[PDB]
């Protein structure tokens, strides 16, 4: 059986899509730790979003399935009988899930503990990590976009996929002739606007562009929309998070009843404060939970996020440097040989990246006779399941075939770089798997992944179900 397995990989792998490329590939029988199949497996690749295996096991080795993450609002002291208080900060701690509701029902905290009226201003605290937004190598053409937003201690999550540091900016079409209309959504007096927008005829083409031009925090729209158009709607990134959260806890606070008389902006807790009144606090849920929405759809602000928190726990440090060196080292506590990596980021953006294919199976194997290899698994997309929370990046590829259902795996695609690696248990013994692909020069392979992937499935003795 496993003679034939190679050459049917081995045409698979033949495909005119793979042109010009270099892919490495191994898979591994995880009981007998049998190699069944392996080419160019110790070659150095890009992996993309496959680098957040390597980030999701280090973060549930150093912070542990457990850990959560705090959201907490402080004054020098508690409000009077006046119910004022001077100055009032919103401190964030690392969490990669904190939502506009959760900011809401703080703001309730605050006004239930006795405030009515904040004198001075409000601060954003997200000190807890440093202020580098952006890591080196990432390509400043991107940055408009959600998967590239700033990092932060202090991020406002949006939706529940928990998008960080980013609005939703809804354009609507008006009659042919006026302008469109630009909702900013949540950055709403935060952000700029710049609305060059037309209503286009109905039927006309639509050419409607969303931008966020380079070092600015202006939203500029140009084109058309027809005036027959669907709405448009597409999540944009905000310079400075922190002052976004800090801008919508203002609101938040004024909708509760709660005058905020002075500026919003950053600014630390002074250390001058003897001891903090905390009026407001917040808890995420635990790590193992927010693994999902992270894994799933390959979330990058949660990776870099889990990065410096990582760097915070074992350095004091909320720092990529601190953090990526805690990655490499919970990984070889893991016994996992880091040789092959080299570690730029936490969410595979990064062109700066290493693995190998080695490297990653040696991982997945490591990884499932690890304490949490069961919340580990279980935020892995699952091949072509409907549910998106259970499907993920994986609910629209391999549908009715022996893989549907039972391959757990993460993806990770770029220009010129696409990955598949998990996780193919059956009849026949439990696999892992890694497909590194570089340097092809059209669409990702994803065909030739889901085929390797559908084979291995077919091979650990599933059927497509119908
Ligand atoms: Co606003
Ligand atoms: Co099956």
């Amino acid at each position: 059986r496993l003679t034939e397995l190679r050459e049917d990989i081995d045409a698979i792998l033949e495909d005119p899509a793979l042109e010009g490329a270099v892919s490495g590939v191994v898979v591994v029988d995880t009981a007998t730790g049998e190699e069944l199949y392996s080419r160019d497996g110790g070659e150095q690749l890009l992996p993309a979003s496959n680098m957040k295996l390597f980030t999701a096991a280090a973060a549930l080795e150093v912070l542990g399935a457990d850990h959560s993450f705090g959201t907490e609002v402080a004054a020098e002291s508690a409000p009077g009988r006046r119910g004022e208080v001077q100055d009032l900060y919103l401190v964030g701690r690392g969490d990669p899930t904190l939502s506009a509701e959760d900011l809401d029902a703080m703001a309730a905290e605050v006004a239930a503990s006795g405030v009515r009226t904040v004198r001075g201003d409000l601060y954003a605290d997200d000190t807890w990590f440093d202020s580098e937004r952006l890591v080196d190598d990432w390509w400043p053409e991107d940055e408009p976009y959600a998967y590239s937003a700033q990092i932060s201690a202090l991020t406002v999550a949006h939706g529940e996929r928990f998008d960080t540091g980013v609005t939703e900016v809804s354009v609507t079409p008006a009659a042919e002739g006026e302008p469109a209309d630009v909702d900013l959504g949540a950055a709403e007096g935060y952000a700029e606007l710049d609305n060059r927008a037309v209503t286009g005829a109905a039927g006309s083409a639509n050419t409607l562009v969303i931008d966020r031009p380079v070092g600015t925090n202006t939203i500029a729209v140009t084109g058309s929309l027809p005036a027959d158009a669907a709405p448009v709607t597409a999540l944009r990134t905000v310079d400075e998070p922190a002052a976004l959260a800090g801008h919508l806890f203002e609101e938040a606070l004024e909708s509760n009843g709660v005058t905020v008389k002075g500026d919003v902006g950053l600014g630390g807790v002074p250390a001058d404060w003897q001891d903090a009144e905390v009026l407001a606090d917040h808890t995420s849920a635990e790590l193992s939970e927010i693994l999902v929405p992270f894994m799933k759809f390959s979330n990058n602000g949660h990776a870099e996020m889990l990065v410096k928190s990582i760097g915070q726990e074992t350095a004091g440090a909320g720092t990529w440097d601190a953090g990526l060196v805690g990655v490499e080292e919970a990984l070889s506590g893991l016994g996992v040989d880091t040789a092959g990596l080299v570690l730029n980021d936490g969410s595979g953006l990064s062109r700066g990246n290493l693995v190998t294919a080695d490297t990653v199976v040696d991982l997945l194997g490591q990884a499932g006779s690890a304490p949490w290899a069961q919340t580990w698994s279980a935020s892995l997309p699952v091949a072509g399941e409907s549910d998106p929370f259970v499907g993920g990046t994986l609910a629209n590829r391999m549908r009715g075939t022996a893989a549907e259902g039972v391959v757990e795996a993460k993806t990770g695609t770029m220009s010129g770089v696409s990955a598949l690696s998990g996780y193919v248990p059956g009849p026949e013994g439990e696999l892992a798997f890694s497909i590194v692909n570089n340097g092809h020069s059209g669409p990702a392979p994803l065909a030739v992944q889901d085929a390797i992937a559908v084979r291995l499935a077919e091979y650990a003795g599933h059927q497509a179900p119908e």
